């Protein structure tokens, strides 16, 4: 039998709208990622997508159609069981432009990542840039391109996209990343990706001695409708473990918190809480470790978890050191150009005070520069953000004809 464990690696699945993401997720676990129903009304992501699936080989038969993600070996004519290898999970992201910054939050969850490109679409798109870029800001590098819906096209037209790609990757960091096609809908050639997930994606060390930290993205409850307050189950928060490792009836807190409102004033304070469950998927665990998207029980009110309410929140214990900021200076760069935009533009210098949106962790928050210098901006903040660490990396963007749009990075100086 196979071992259940949580997953231990997260990979994002990034690329232009409907380039077939979350058919791949599906593809790969069985499993449809969308599952809010203004999601499935318009066919489209819009939180971010989360699957798990087991990863196994079947030793005496050859690659990649060894590479199996239940524990059977019948595919390939032998009734041994595969050899477990690891579980892995997807970050699944939204393609659509007014999106973007939703992908980025997912970016802060990922290991490694596969860049869908769609064989029957001309290449390269707009968000197709746009996650590429954020994905080699952030760090994301441990990439694959998936050219998807190979199934419509001729194979030397997919050749010619092929061949488009290695040209915009080379002189990147990306110069050598692979292209595995597949059709995810008719389920073609997905072994190979399978493969190429375990050769090009392997799970990071962690180091489990560092302070223990959770970007949240999801907040929510378990209680059936009609059920009596005074015996509502405790509020669940969803997200990654970014480091350490979190246990159940650790004493923990929320920052930058919850929202307080002193007629008119409001200020945030931190919430506390005690973790009473941790759940991966359908699975229960005494722990949860980087990888995978844990849902963290807690004693909270569900009015406090209640539909997402601290998305781009932290979780820490409760007595760990973490900044929570008003104001942050940003030691930062510019792109050239706005990549995620249809025509082509040139990334203006920042201006004093201009809003800029700041991708933080998780968070998403609005500012206003109060400084600028050739390396460094300062910005004061309409909401605080935690700050855990001293070499956190922001992205940063900028409203252009009225879209948020990618325009460059910087590191949180503290
Ligand atoms: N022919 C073909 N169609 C595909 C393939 N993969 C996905 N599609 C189709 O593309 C459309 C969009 O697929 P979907 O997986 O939702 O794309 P997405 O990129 O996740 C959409 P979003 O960016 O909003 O998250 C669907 O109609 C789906 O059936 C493929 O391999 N071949
Ligand atoms: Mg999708
Ligand atoms: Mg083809
Ligand atoms: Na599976
Ligand atoms: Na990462």
């Amino acid at each position: 039998a196979w071992p259940k464990v949580q997953p231990e690696v997260n990979i994002g699945v990034v690329g232009h709208v409907d380039h077939g993401k979350t058919t791949l997720v599906q593809a790969i676990t069985g499993i449809w990622t969308s599952k809010h129903s203004e999601e499935l009304k318009r066919g489209m992501t819009i939180k971010l997508g989360y699957a798990e699936t087991n990863i196994g080989v079947c030793e005496s038969c050859k690659k990649p159609e060894a590479y199996v993600t239940e524990p059977s070996c019948k595919s390939c004519g032998s009734d041994d069981e595969p050899k477990f290898l690891r579980r892995i999970s997807f970050i699944d992201a939204p393609g659509h432009e007014v999106l973007m910054a939703t992908m980025l939050s997912g970016a802060a969850l990922m290991d490694g990542a596969i860049l869908v490109v769609a064989a029957n679409e001309p290449f390269p798109q707009p968000q197709t840039r746009e996650h590429f870029v954020a994905l080699g800001i952030i760090g994301v590098k441990n990439l694959i391109i998936v050219q998807n819906k190979v199934d419509v096209v001729s194979k030397e037209e997919a050749l010619s996209q092929y061949r488009q790609i290695k040209q915009f990757t080379k002189g990147t960091w990306a110069e050598n990343v692979p292209i595995i096609p597949v059709s995810a809908l008719h389920k073609i050639n997905i072994d190979s990706l399978i493969e190429g997930i375990e050769e090009y994606i392997k799970t990071p060390y962690r180091d489990l001695s560092q302070k223990p930290v959770m970007l949240v993205i999801r907040s929510f409850d378990v209680n059936k409708p009609g059920t009596q307050f005074n015996e509502l189950k405790g509020g669940v928060i969803g997200g990654s473990i970014i480091q350490g490792l979190f246990k159940v009836d650790q004493e923990i807190k929320v920052l930058p918190g919850l929202r307080v409102e002193k007629q008119g004033k409001v200020s945030y304070e931190p919430i506390f809480t005690k973790i009473s469950s941790i759940r991966f998927g359908d699975e229960e665990f005494k722990e949860a470790k980087p990888g995978g998207l844990v849902a963290i029980g807690t004693y909270l009110d569900p009015s406090l978890t209640k539909a997402d309410n601290l998305l781009g929140s932290i979780i820490t214990l409760a007595d760990a050191e973490v900044p929570v900021l008003w104001n942050i200076r940003i030691k930062y760069n510019l792109l050239e150009r706005v990549v995620g935009a249809k025509e082509m533009l040139k990334v203006d210098p920042i201006r004093a005070k201009e809003t800029l949106m700041l991708s933080v962790g998780s968070s998403t928050t609005l500012g206003i520069v109060t400084s600028v210098k050739k390396d460094e901006i300062e910005v004061e903040l309409r909401r605080p953000v935690a700050v855990w660490s001293n070499n956190i990396r922001t992205v940063i963007s900028r409203q252009i004809a009225g879209r948020w749009r990618m325009i460059g990075w910087g590191l949180v100086e503290i």
